[PDB]
């Protein structure tokens, strides 16, 4: 019985792998495969479509907004919003909100299209969200982009930053769909769906739809977003396959309650396994401020802040035989990493909970 | 029953498919599937660089080339090449060589990151292939491109062409691994692997080595070649499961006698179709000279040379009715197209050719 | 499910079996069984007409041949290539090359009627074609005969020998209409349509015009050639039934890429199972020598040279319960023999390759 | 609705034409058409082996007999016989007895393997059979042959002559179980299938087991009954198709009471015609003698002896209407001729008789 914490790609629920087998030789009495469907048939049509009014009720999207769906994962939209916005004011500026390792990475790849200025002074470690009031922004520049949860760090926004009144890019890779989101309120939002909500080779991106034609001339076609939402995200050979998985994912996400229920699922099994930190008494250590602390992932050292070597490996490797995989944190931060999507179920943490209380109640003094 | 003549995403291997199938959810007893599987993991690094191995077998690829599977599709690639390759000379120049529908919209996407230039005169129609005697090559062009196989007009090369030297530059979507390539001849071979090699989301790259790192700036990350290449294809999430259904596929190609063998079976289909077409009386009427005739797409008229309306109607609606799928000619150009790429069996093209003589049997005058 | 290796008589196509069985009470509407049909009528005319054409058509052969259709199988050819041709020389002498099994069984039966000499010294074992520059020909003799393919060890000639000018008679039974022939080169070509062309009860013969009427007295009329040839084939009662199955199956070809595209296709069989043998690291041995290997016939045995016949009968017994018929060697050899005739279909041959390749990772120490 | 009454090929039994139909692509169950069985498997075993047991129990045959399948007809019997039987004394001699077209093609036949004396003066007309008594028998000679039934003339014996001792040979290929035999009194019987007992193709032989190894050295080993007979017909590979239609045959007429019910049936058939022949007052002319008239073919010609081609023509002509085939006479007699064998039913005579008397009532002078 394997219990999967993976980072990205993550588990998908049982009942939707159960439905792709079955139909994977004969897609609902179609004869063919959802892997030899064409992109241009009518079957496609209703795939893609499905797939988009999920997008639109489980978030609650304003009809002003366009939903598209590209390739090339987050990292591709890490080069895909300058290059579609940052033209948006003639200085080509942009304000960038670095609270982790990907927000930090994306403002270094918006440097190929542009000026960036860091809007905080730089944290020495990534343990706090910079109070936004403090936030030096320009007032002409095209964007201000941040990342909503830090999947390496475990840094997660628990609000919506107030930016003058200027456009608003959200990355919401590692929480897209575990809480409702006042949509209105974003520029751009776009996810990689391998996280919470599908498989790895699609890209979900919502656009309001007044910042369509600023793109730059450099802007690769299949990227821009004025091309693939004139287009229905059907430009190019979409990622057929991915975007019917995630359609899946999404019919699993409205059946179980909605983004509504996603986010008190998601309270528990953070919860529960915080509660363990904070009440180790110094044997498991998590150095996030608490009140960003991330309900998506949590990384935590064992035994002393630093992180006792000899202490977490007799954990992963307890955790492997115990068939818990991906509990390896990132490698660059070492340590022990949760990963908490939609997927992963109450029964599930419980096993992680059961196992770091005992683990705890082995080796601590 | 259903004969799948799809045209891209096109018919995938019974036998892989049934693999797929019963290894979904447990992927040879990792626990896990292929869906849930981090592409950091030890079974997705087996998977990637199985795939990899494959495509330098069953072409015979040169050490000295990288083979990196990126994003975007083909159509990420009319982008991609220019990013990567055109500042390989200072001119910031590109020859084209525009034969149908797919280089030509190469040749457009190309234009926006450098003066190109097409290096014949524009063809009346995409009936055949301008001799290369005849080509006003650039000397100073960073590198000629062309298209192999066009897949809406069915004009292929059978030949790699003289371009005097310059780097060349070939898009092979449409008949990658349909016959044996001399890869030391080109600079950069790319594909989309929903064509011939397995499933849409992922594309194959071949890439000679000296030519990274020119790069423009505003080249993106994820498809930049050097940067993909100095990480093996993982510089973020790859599509993991596409990557996985092109293994299977390359490991298909190979147990039927891979690349030379898939030579002698194009033969064999197209020949059976071009027959039924020379010998239609004019009934069939396909408008590409002998000499370029595609192996994999045929596209032809019915009744007249400018097609009969009423019988190509006649002739789709009792084709659906035999479940042979996807033979409706592209938007752009109408008709028929038969597309018979590798997975497309000689019991599949028998039964399309039985049709079509029934069919001219019934209505010829 | 049912995959027929059978070495002759042999598998026929499934679309000539639904053909045969549909008009089997009511031929072209005319009302009777061919069962029933007579040979007299122009009904069957047609019929024989069309098997002939066919044949001339498939191997081109030249107008100054005759194309009859015999009894007697082979067999009755090793008497009736003596009775017809041995008086062509007064001095009634034939040579004769032993190449297998059927070679020395038709020298053998030809000595009933003149003075036969083999031409090369006595093989210590049938695995390599004696150079023809070794051959001792008797420039008095009546004719040269050879075997094109033998059925029981695989030997196979992929040319047309130099015999210094003389009449060249062949038997090509197991490997006619698997390639090309230049009929031209010959003199009496023969074969039993049992194994690639047909099923039992009949035999083609294609005669130069000019060898007529050199026959002994004591051949039986309806074996001389003179006598059929200037009859059609039909002085007496030919098998109609047989003639019937044998023009199906020669239509089957033609809509196939005739003779041509079998050369192809049986490149493409044979050689996924000599791959398995030659990479088996001496658990499947071929005795013959590649250059000599037939594309039709693939005799080997498992574990050693002399074959290990525990390992041998568990892999028959496995194959017979995966429905893999006739797989056992002739009695005279024994070991494994696998037939790839016209009608083996290419996914057949997967069947067997993959059984073949799981065998041997279940067995090999 | 076709009344086929052919002289051979000949009717089949609609019940057997059904089980060959249903049992063409899976034989009993075994997964494969008899067309496709190999004549070494055990399926094919109980095949011959129950078609020879039916010709021993249906015509009681002696242990001391051997009962064999041959090819080339009964026209490769007229070559067989001299071959095997010709050598029993040293003289090389024959008596033939020459009662119409097929004995005296097999006693010109026989002259190519030695001196045949007909042992009687030429008749004429084909009107009678000499008296057993007046017949001029060579007492050297080495063997007696006759021809039980004329096909083309219509002259049957109805008794086994006397040959003083000689061995007897009988070519019963037209009248072959159609009453019983007293095959005792025989040497060598034999009976081409196609007339009585099945379809064309295969030829059985019935030999005394002392009358083996007396064939000549010019006799093909596939034609010689010691080597046919020691093989169990398996000398190569046997008319595999037509053998198992010749069980179904005979297991039909066992069904329907065996020889003793078909000289029965044979006679209500045959007495009908005859009488509407003779009470015709001249208008339909049968010149064979009522004591040896044919059971089974009942030649004759319409208007007057020589024949009226005005009146034969419409009848054949209005036969043909009414979907009575091959009722022409043959081409060296011309007239009409009716062909009674077994599968022919009596409501299928009727339908003749019913022809003949309204075409006589409506023309007769
Ligand atoms: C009594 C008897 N003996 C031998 C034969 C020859 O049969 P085959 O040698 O298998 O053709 C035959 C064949 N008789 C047929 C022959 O027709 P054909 O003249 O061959 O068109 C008939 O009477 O019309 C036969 O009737
Ligand atoms: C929060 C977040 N943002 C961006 C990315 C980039 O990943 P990709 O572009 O390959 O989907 C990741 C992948 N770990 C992520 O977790």
């Amino acid at each position: 019985q394997v219990v999967n914490f993976g980072p990205g790609p993550a588990k998908l629920p049982h009942s939707v792998l159960l439905e792709i087998q079955k139909e994977l030789l004969d897609y609902k009495g179609v004869g063919i495969s959802v892997l030899e469907m064409s992109h241009r048939s009518s079957d496609f049509a209703k795939i893609i479509n499905n797939t988009e009014n999920l997008v639109r009720e489980l978030l609650a999207v304003p009809d002003n907004y366009k939903v598209i769906f590209l390739q090339g994962g987050g990292c591709g939209q890490f080069s895909a919003v300058p290059l579609n916005l940052i033209g948006l004011k003639a200085g080509r500026c942009a304000d960038y909100v670095v609270t982790g390792a990907w927000s930090a990475k994306a403002a270094e790849e918006a440097k190929k299209f542009g000026t960036i200025n860091i809007v905080h002074p730089k944290l020495g470690s990534y343990t706090k969200i910079p109070d936004p009031s403090t936030w030096n922004l320009n007032p002409d520049a095209s964007y201000v982009y941040y990342c909503a949860n830090e999947t390496v760090h475990g840094v997660e926004f628990d609000f919506i930053p107030d930016v003058k009144g200027a456009v608003l890019v959200c990355d919401m890779s590692s929480n897209f769909l575990s809480k409702p989101v006042d949509v209105s309120k974003f520029g751009v939002i776009f996810a990689g769906a391998q996280k919470n909500v599908g498989s790895a080779g699609v890209t979900v991106v919502i656009v309001r739809d007044d910042l369509l034609g600023f793109a730059l001339r450099e802007c690769p076609s299949v990227l821009e977003y004025k091309v693939q939402a004139g287009n229905s995200s059907l430009y190019n050979t979409p990622p057929c396959f991915s975007i019917y998985v995630m359609g899946l994912v999404l019919e699993w996400i409205k059946n179980n309650g909605g983004a509504a229920a996603m986010e008190k699922l998601s309270s528990i099994k953070s919860q529960t396994i915080y509660e363990i930190i904070d009440n180790s008494q110094g044997f498991y250590v998590c150095p996030v401020e608490p009140q960003n602390r991330s309900k998506m992932n949590i990384p935590f050292r064992i035994g002393n802040a630093k992180g006792d070597d000899a202490l977490e490996k007799r954990f992963l490797d307890k955790a492997l035989e115990l068939n818990m995989l991906s509990l390896k944190g990132h490698r660059s931060v070492g340590g022990i990493r949760a990963s908490l999507y939609n997927a992963v179920t109450i029964e599930d943490v419980q096993k992680l909970a059961a196992f770091m209380k005992k683990f705890l109640e082995m080796h601590q003094l």
